């Protein structure tokens, strides 16, 4: 089974995250190499690919630090 999810996540924390990776490997790089996943990004919306086991849980990862 193949997915892709498309979900809302908090502009301001999103924006933070970002920010941090860029002085840091990353938090969403090491998600995609953990979950082989793919995820994309522009409250605004991400976008994640991959098998539905896969997408579950990185969406469950994601949410939990860019919450609503």
């Amino acid at each position: 089974s193949m997915s892709e999810e498309r979900f809302r996540v908090d502009r301001k924390k999103l924006e933070a995250m970002l920010q941090a990776a860029a002085e840091g490997e990353d938090f969403f790089q090491k998600i995609m190499e953990e979950t082989n996943t793919q995820i994309a990004w522009p409250d605004p919306h991400i976008k994640v690919s991959g098998k539905k086991e896969d997408v579950k849980e990185a969406k469950e990862m994601i949410m939990s630090v860019l919450d609503t």
